[PDB]
């Protein structure tokens, strides 16, 4: 009947990343893939008794490799959003998160609200092809985007003086203004809301596994304790 | 596969509301429906890209419309019950409420409790054919019960002397007791639990899709600030 | 489509229990069947219009039984476990528990942690085939494991100095350290976690609806009153 | 030693109150008082075995009356601030609260923010010589204020175009919007915070007394039930 | 200055006690004191780097050996109630109780509400010069009320059919159903609420190390063990 | 009266700090003071229209230079105790804290309860003369207990091999492990538990006041704010 009986008889539980996001999934020097997810994905496949095959994806085509069936789970830092529910399911959420802007420290009382960075004068910095861009593209109506295709570099260009500032998950504004205390993560009283989850195939059977795997893991303190642990 | 599918394609979202029950759902001067779930009604809408396209209905002819499949979902201060659950589903629930006495402010002291109002020489009014009828007689075997089919009337009869007190939800015992200050809603330490949701198919997809969104709302504070409006 | 349905239509309820299991499931001296599970299960039959058959299980049979399709719904102070959840679904849960240590009141400071109890020196004391069994030997790899087929006698070998504890349902554990002043159930800042919940078939509509009955009894303070009255 | 003491001996609890706001206090046709704060002062005294004698103040005058001791508490719809707090105690808080506008529903969006709201094009009404004037002095730079000393019709200089919206209690804000449809209360996801509570001497043992004894009310729920009924 | 300086200069903590209410404080065969309230004077003593005297009183003589000064502390399963409060201090709660009636468990549904108890044919015990007779004569108009001094035989007395009920403790209606299972605990929707906390003297520096001292138990879980342990 | 009027009278309110504590309280560069306690002080200063005058104190210093009257409020990342509590008051608390072992990562599952750790084969490494050596020697009566006065260097002896762990304030393990990513602070599902709070002379009028200040920052989100952008 379900996906879940299908990974119980194979022994293999096939779980998409990006490997493009630290904390939750990120490479290793030898290739491999880390990161909070990439843990919660082996403790998930050992419940099931299966191996873990991680399925390498990207943030452009992870609703195509999606309905390409190209795997039965994407752990990978990923938030809820309807426009994805319309195609696929989300496991219960894990994390509260949300886009924030992320701006120089000097700044940071000019970029509170979106009023204030919604202006003629303002440019917001972002990444090609994902949510990122389609959040600066539906609130900033005045604001210059700039596009910047280097994930590499994208940071540098706020402290360069090419943008004032990017819009992007909390967690990762808050990563970066650690990697560079030139920058402040914006943090009004809240600016956006969402949840990170586990994506999953419209299967009912297997999301109610899923879900009570991590329903478990989150009231035993054992996600808290991973959670202390990567983030 | 799902419902879900069908209204993204067709682009149109139907929508089952009374127009007889504010701040849910109610007629406009012109003709046509405004209210919280209105409100709420064309957001879901929106989600989807989909018009809202209204569908009349009534509440004793509520759950034959259901079954007729005469439309998509149905918003307009429903509240959760299992009568309904043997042939619906229900979206999670965005308003605890409950059936609770509204009476003559003078008088609340003597109606507290289901012992004190089941008494013989007390009248309890209502109206015909719906869930206020059926609380009267599951928990009345002494009160007389008077069915009153004219809604515009039916409070009137309270302050008229014609019936001690009507039983019906919370949150229209208040704004009855509002429009009547010689009412009040009785308010013990509570006199019944109920939640009010949005009526839905059996069907899994779309469910999930509207708890989404409908999630999402909550936590974000939309759902919260278009109570604080409406409410 | 559903057993929701089929259940509506037979107007019975089978509902499996073990009769093993006071406070939830137990035999009267006439032969029949008592408990915090017994009551709630009379109430979801009844709000399904349905008698309540009692069919019996055991816990080495439950999930054999549950194959078979004995049942439609199994309540007997039953935990959802991850294996369980492989081929059936789990109600909402009811019940915050997990395993504990039962021991000597004069020995409980040795056996606060997993660490002190897995020692050679120690024995631990458990039933057949069930989780009890399974946790010891998931957890104990280097004490002794004693196990023990009479239940009428197993507490007591702890008592007789046969074994230092038994790992056990904590309300088990409070219930027998009442039975036996003797002994006392252990209670760290907690040992293990699990929940309570009732055993169902892949069926979505009856779950939502066993969902609905569960939730309203929580939220209407219905099933607290029920568990002060037994637990 | 104490306040408590002296009210205890005497039999009389002497409460200041203003009168002048519904639902907290108000006076009534034959010119006693009521509301809110009075019907808990009424409990308070009982509570002493104390006849309550109510003392009137008033807004520009509640903290010389203070210091003047013509008083032992004041309960009037009082917010907790750090300059009343200079001079006197409150009680444990009873109702929190914050300042927000009010202002035309037509306009609603247009006054979210206190940088929309600061505009030389933009006129705050208040009244004279309290929280409101400083809260509207210290919180706007540009905008206009304009000081209304009559309060019976200082909400209808909004509606007749003198004045863009007022910065006053929430609660006083959803009140008036009930009044006059035509306005409307602010809700943004808040906009400033306060708490309600009772304005004490400083005095340890009564503060401790007054304290246990709105606890007590707060958790048995007997506030909740006074609140429902007034508020 | 304070209390708080004496015991830490004599190096002597005197905690009154009554030893006559298990589970908080009782009699050991030996003649000495335990239970919950004394484990937790030992502690607090031993944080003071003080020896625990235990000051033995009873309820008829608490607030005169309090006025009398004859303990710095008592422990002894001690409701906050207003009448105390006029007089001393209390620590902030340890445990949530209230009066409940205890009844013989066919006679449950009977005895729900003050209404239902407060009735010509019925008999309420209770015991003499306590809160138990107090909370009887101010709720009971018509009800017999019977005083019972043997305090070792009176719940027999329900059981023996002079009596319909007693309203007591919460805790103490909970385990003397435990101890007669002839009897249940009434455990509406709640039937009256207080806490229990430890009796001070109006004495701040006491009090504040007092309170700090059970928040941290509180808070660490200690608390919440000793709980788990005793009651 | 009080402490309070002085401040208010003098227009100077006396901060003590120890500048060691990053990020409650360090030297700039230039010899200033900064940190999130500094900012909360300017703003406790700044409330009662106090000029905020920085005094230096220690560790060591602490309680001796609070019995000698040099300050008013001590702001520095300080835990309270009951030691200080002895003296001194504690304003209500603003952070949830507690003693855990910082340790190489690698051996962090060697290292999660006090009876792993208080081995003799095991080193734990700390400074002198505050609360982490008092912690040290009454937990640990079989490891090497290892005085280290240079604080610069202390954390790098761990690193080093000089020693196994050091047990601190769990959120200076947490800043210590970034910036050291060969350090790790172990988070068991807690290890001890401690709030952090500002230090206060025994001044009943004064606490009201630092508590009213400092709850109104709380719960408008000033503080969430405060702690987002500095720890
Ligand atoms: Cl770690
Ligand atoms: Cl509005
Ligand atoms: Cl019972
Ligand atoms: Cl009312
Ligand atoms: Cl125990
Ligand atoms: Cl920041
Ligand atoms: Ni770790
Ligand atoms: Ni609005
Ligand atoms: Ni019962
Ligand atoms: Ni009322
Ligand atoms: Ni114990
Ligand atoms: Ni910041």
């Amino acid at each position: 009947e379900s996906r879940l009986d299908r990974i119980l008889e194979s022994g293999v539980l096939r779980v998409a990343t990006t490997g493009d996001y630290k904390p939750f999934s990120y490479r290793t020097e030898e290739g491999g893939y880390a990161g909070f997810d990439v843990d919660m994905a082996q403790r998930l496949a050992e419940s099931l008794g299966a191996k873990l095959v991680v399925v390498p994806t990207s943030w452009p085509n992870l609703m195509r490799d999606f309905a390409d069936d190209r795997f039965d789970i994407a752990m990978s830092g990923i938030s809820i959003n309807l426009e994805r529910q319309r195609q696929a399911y989300f496991s219960i959420p894990y994390l509260r998160d949300g886009k924030t802007p992320i701006t120089l420290c000097s700044e940071e009382a000019r970029f509170q609200t979106l009023e204030q960075i919604d202006q003629p004068g303002v440019t917001a910095i972002v990444n090609p092809g994902g949510t990122n861009e389609k959040f600066a593209r539906a609130n900033l109506k005045k604001a210059r985007i700039l596009v910047h295709p280097d994930n590499v570099t994208i940071f540098q260009q706020i402290v360069d003086g090419k943008a004032d500032l990017m819009m992007t998950d909390a967690i990762e504004a808050r990563l970066q203004s650690r990697l560079h205390p030139e920058l402040c993560a914006v943090h009004p009283q809240p600016f956006d809301f969402a949840e990170k989850a586990y994506l999953l195939p419209r299967d009912e059977a297997f999301k109610r596994y899923v879900d009570q795997w991590l329903h478990i893991a989150e009231q035993s303190g054992l996600l808290r304790q991973r959670m202390e642990h990567w983030l």
